[PDB]
RNA sequence: GAAUACGUUCCCGGGCCUUGUACACACAGCCCUCACACCAUGGGAGUGGGUUGCAAAAGAAGUAGGUAGCUUAACCUUCG
């Protein structure tokens, strides 16, 4: 829900955060219409101690910490 | 200068006693946080032999056996 403040500046591109807890991702992904969260943002599951492959521009690391160095 | 506690179940404080205790300066006891180094142990792709076992092949020296080639002083010579 950082989008209200990410777009307060004008980030409007594809923000897609990847968690693993599906009982938490689906307890927060239903919000798309229930809460009427902005319609310009996707979310998809994924880890990073296993899957850091792709290309993007900004790489938000919030709960990475040293769990990958664990 | 006088209207006059019917009553002690109640941590100003102590005695008698009991069970414990996560107790001995001596009373109370259920994590929120992490890459965690570095010496010791249990492992552990492959390397390598020791010592070699096993299926064999090949066999140096020596010892023994055979042996039509070859060679030779003692013996017998029939004297070839
Ligand atoms: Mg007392
Ligand atoms: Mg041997
Ligand atoms: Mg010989």
């Amino acid at each position: 829900f950082s989008f209200p403040f990410f777009t307060e500046a004008g980030m409007l591109g594809q923000y897609i955060g990847f968690d693993l807890d599906k009982g938490m991702i689906e307890a927060i992904e239903h919000s798309l219409r229930t809460l009427n969260a902005p319609e310009g943002i996707v979310v998809k599951q994924g880890d990073i101690l296993s899957d850091p492959s792709g290309e993007s521009d900004l790489l938000l690391m919030f709960k990475l910490y040293t769990l990958l160095d664990r």
